[PDB]
């Protein structure tokens, strides 16, 4: 009869699966298909793809977590998990002769009004203030797994995004990119100025070591390049193989004598080069390439102050590119250098060392997202602070407020605001602590001139300092969840243009 009284239970299920999972240290589910490959993500979306649903009223609760998914990319099981319990709630009130338009009236009212008092307790953050930039790399390093020298690794980490900042003050997460090679340790990697190439050699024959070369970026070949008109070639005479070889050594010996005349010495070149052309500039000490990405003419455009020309033969003194410092340094073997720009951000390459390949390749895994959480902070300029403080600070001003709201909306306004205290049971249960008898010592210090960056650590187990200890989030995290689930959520309780038994199309 009520129909949807079956699809009000299903969100608890999708929410409870993915309800202890929360926070740092949680279990991991496994839905082990038909196939048998059994995996383990403790990311959102990533466990909600090879998943097969089974009533259709499911396909509107995941949705609204691609919009936030694609914009930040963290967080967003939170938005999830608020859905749950607000839901609940709602079945406790239908059943007191309550009409769903009263409900829904009341969460699009508290929506609005939290954002005027998020503003307010939103904290405020500078791109060029190192003092507090500092505090945001223990706040990323420390919410993912590098505690046996977060010290350590939070203060060079620190460097690039302290030393890639623009004029306007903002950052973008693209100018910053990883890579993973063989080395000593991580402090091996150090900031000078320029972009390094991602490409290398195919066949170990040229010279790799040359402190101090002349780089030239261009981008051509040298090779029989035929008409535009149609045209073919024909040969019929086995006895002409050890002739050109000695003709087509005078075309190469002055041209490429040009590259070292002008002044470049280093090139890299765009197509693979003959065997016998590579034996050459070994003996007289000449550096050569081949085969580099397409993606680092441009930036080393004034990273160095290069020239990109397309042609190579004509190689004048104007065509010549420009290095930074190349400091060549043996690299456990193969000798290469780490330039690496921060001057003018473009394109860093803080390249991860270590003397293990299962190593090297797991610090990847972490610092990849740092500079996102890290980034975000600085484009916007504002952070709000995580870990349960905004959410038991709000919880006792709503209440005040719902006061002078005389109707029968008051009762979602109430009741909503017990689902804002969610983020910090979750935490609590996984510790293995009673989440009853610690929830009236929170609200002790947030009681009424309570610091606002004041908050609760699961760690120690006891009301900390927010920003000393470094756990403050960005403020987009949590406003578009609270935005995205008030919109998302009513949808089930509005109903009009459903997909009836009305055909599949």
């Amino acid at each position: 009869r009520d129909a949807q009284r079956m699809n009000i239970l299903a969100g608890r299920i999708i929410a409870e699966t993915v309800r202890s999972t929360l926070g740092p240290k949680g279990m991991d589910k496994m839905l082990v298909d038909d196939l048998g490959d059994v995996v383990v993500t403790n990311d959102g979306v990533t466990i909600l793809r090879e998943m097969s649903v089974e009533h259709p009223a499911a396909k509107m609760l995941i949705e609204v977590a691609k919009t936030q998914e694609k914009e930040v990319g963290d967080g967003t099981t939170t938005a999830v998990v608020v859905a749950g319990e607000l839901l609940r709630k709602a079945e406790e009130l239908l059943d007191q002769n309550v009409h769903p338009t009263i409900v829904v009236k009341g969460y699009q009212a508290a929506a609005q009004k939290a954002q005027e008092l998020l503003k307010t307790i939103a904290c405020e953050v500078g791109a060029q203030d190192k003092e507090i930039l500092t505090k945001i790399a223990m706040t990323s390093i420390t919410g993912k797994g590098a505690e046996k020298a977060k010290e350590k690794l939070a203060e060079i980490i620190v460097e690039a995004v302290s030393a890639v900042v623009d004029d306007e003050g903002k950052v973008d997460k693209d100018l910053i990119k990883i890579e993973k090679k063989s080395g000593a340790s991580i402090d091996d990697t150090e900031l000078i100025k320029g972009v390094l190439v991602d490409k290398e050699r195919v066949s170990a024959q040229m010279p790799k070591k040359v402190t101090d070369a002349k780089i030239a970026l261009l981008n051509c070949a040298i090779e029989i390049k035929e008409t535009e008109t149609d045209a073919e070639i024909r040969i019929t005479d086995p006895a002409k193989l050890m002739e050109f070889i000695e003709q087509e050594e005078k075309m190469l010996k002055d041209m490429v004598a040009e590259i070292k005349a002008s002044g470049a010495n280093v090139l890299f070149c765009q197509k693979g080069i003959d065997d016998l052309a590579q034996h050459y500039l070994a003996k007289e000490g000449i550096v050569a390439a081949r085969r580099v990405k397409k993606s680092d003419m441009e930036k080393l455009a004034k990273a160095t102050g290069a020239n990109v020309i397309t042609n190579i033969k004509d190689l004048s003194a104007q065509d010549l590119g420009d290095a930074g410092l190349v400091e060549e340094r043996k690299i456990s073997g193969d000798s290469m250098i780490f330039v690496e720009e921060c001057k003018h951000p473009k394109a860093v390459t803080m390249l991860i060392r270590g003397t293990t390949e299962h190593v090297i390749e797991e610090v990847a895994r972490a610092v990849d997202d740092a500079v996102g959480v890290v980034g975000c902070t600085i484009e916007d300029g504002r952070i709000v602070s995580g870990g349960g403080s905004t959410e038991v600070e709000l919880s006792m001003k709503l209440r005040e407020y719902a006061e002078g709201i005389s109707g029968r909306e008051q009762l979602a306004v109430r009741a909503f605001a017990d689902a804002l205290e969610v983020i910090p049971r979750t935490l609590a249960e996984n510790a293995g602590l009673d989440a009853i008898e610690i929830l009236v010592k929170v609200r002790a210090a947030h009681a009424s001139n309570g610091n606002k960056c004041a908050g609760l650590n699961v760690f120690t187990g006891a009301v900390e300092d927010m920003c000393e200890n470094g756990v403050v989030e960005p403020l987009r995290v949590k406003t578009q969840a609270i935005q995205s689930a008030a919109e998302s959520t009513e949808m089930l309780l509005r109903i009009d243009d459903v997909i009836a038994a009305e055909k599949l199309r």
